[PDB]
């Protein structure tokens, strides 16, 4: 169980102005820290955010959050469920900003909702420094789906924050799960991201802005465009046939088969120069906080093993780049 703490800086809020927070379980003898970003799509104008407020309020408000959550998958403390980092200090940061973790805008007389996802991450880091983070050796920023994209948008800023606060000895790394999307042609979203960025006052990593410049920052929400610009190590976990990708492609089998196969091949191609990556040929969504995340294997190697191999490589038979080459979903027998 991770215990809830609401942010002491009450100017950092969820969408409706209620305070944001984080769930924590410390591990007294460990210098490793895992900060996980929850997913759950986004909203991009008032009408669309109003609908989300009626039926997905826990992703917009803390007023109904429970006092504890159970850690599962990579957030488990049991070595059988989590061979990789079971002894780590565990943090679960709920998603209540609906901005793919990019926003820096307070609720005010001109704004019905607050979009502060980028500021929420920074404030969590600040408040953890007085709870043991100041003696850390590694901080792994992880996240799933919209939280996976949020890792890519925020990992370099966390490292920059700790450097300027005087902690250059903490190694910041990222783990992006199911947040690596393509801006491809539909079978029958870029505009939604572009409009949300303006609604949210969203921010993107600095080198990626300087390349694409004003009006085009929406490009930095796509992994294969922002990843080459990042300075911190980032491991990428991504199903070749991600369910959210097929949704934004209007896919829900006759020859026009070719579309799904072309999607698998293109996502394969974008990962060719990503040295640390795990990409099975499955139709599914998220993996790292699910209880049976140890079951999936790529070419004989499990995901917890690959993450351990990544750890050693940052210090034979322990690979870190694992991408399936079969071109149809569920061709890998270990798919969920
Ligand atoms: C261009 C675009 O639409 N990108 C995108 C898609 C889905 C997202 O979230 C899915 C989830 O959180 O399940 C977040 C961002
Ligand atoms: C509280 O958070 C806001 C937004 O990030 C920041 O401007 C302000 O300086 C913070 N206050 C304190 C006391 O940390």
């Amino acid at each position: 169980d991770l215990r809830l703490h609401l942010l002491l800086n009450t100017s950092v809020t969820c969408n409706d102005g209620s305070p944001a927070g984080y769930y924590l379980k410390e591990s007294r003898g460990s210098r490793r820290w895992l900060l996980f970003l929850e997913g759950g799509w986004y909203c991009f104008n008032r009408e669309n955010c109003d609908s989300r407020y009626d039926t997905m309020r826990r992703l917009m408000s803390s007023r109904d959050w429970p006092r504890t959550r159970t850690g599962t998958g990579i957030l488990s403390s049991q070595p059988e469920e989590n061979p990789y980092w079971w002894n780590a200090n565990m943090v679960f940061i709920p998603y209540c900003s609906s901005d793919v973790w990019s926003g820096a805008s307070s609720k005010s007389e001109k704004n019905e909702y607050a979009f502060m996802g980028a500021l929420i991450i920074q404030e969590v880091v600040r408040e953890l420094l007085g709870r043991g983070l100041s003696g850390a050796k590694v901080l792994l920023l992880a996240g799933s789906s919209a939280g996976g994209t949020g890792v890519l948008l925020n990992v370099d800023r966390v490292a920059e924050q700790l450097e300027k606060l005087g902690y250059p000895a903490i190694q910041v790394r990222g783990l992006a799960d199911s947040g690596w999307f393509l801006d491809n042609k539909q079978y029958r979203p870029t505009e939604a991201i572009r409009r949300g960025i303006r609604y949210w006052n969203g921010v993107v990593p600095e080198r990626c802005r300087r390349q694409f410049q004003e009006g085009e920052e929406w490009n930095c929400f796509f992994g294969y465009k922002v990843y080459p610009t990042l300075r911190s190590p980032v491991f990428v976990v991504q199903w070749l046939f991600d369910e959210a990708q097929l949704t934004v492609d209007n896919v829900h089998v006759q020859e026009g088969r070719l579309y799904i196969q072309n999607l698998g091949r293109e996502l394969r191609h974008t990962l060719k120069d990503v040295p640390a990556s795990f990409a099975p040929a499955c139709l599914s969504h998220e993996i790292i906080i699910r209880s049976h995340w140890t079951d999936v294997q790529v070419k004989g190697t499990s995901l917890p093993r690959a993450l351990h191999c990544w750890d050693r490589s940052l210090h034979k038979g322990c690979p870190v780049h694992l991408v399936d080459s079969c071109p149809w979903p569920h061709c890998n027998p270990s798919c969920p």
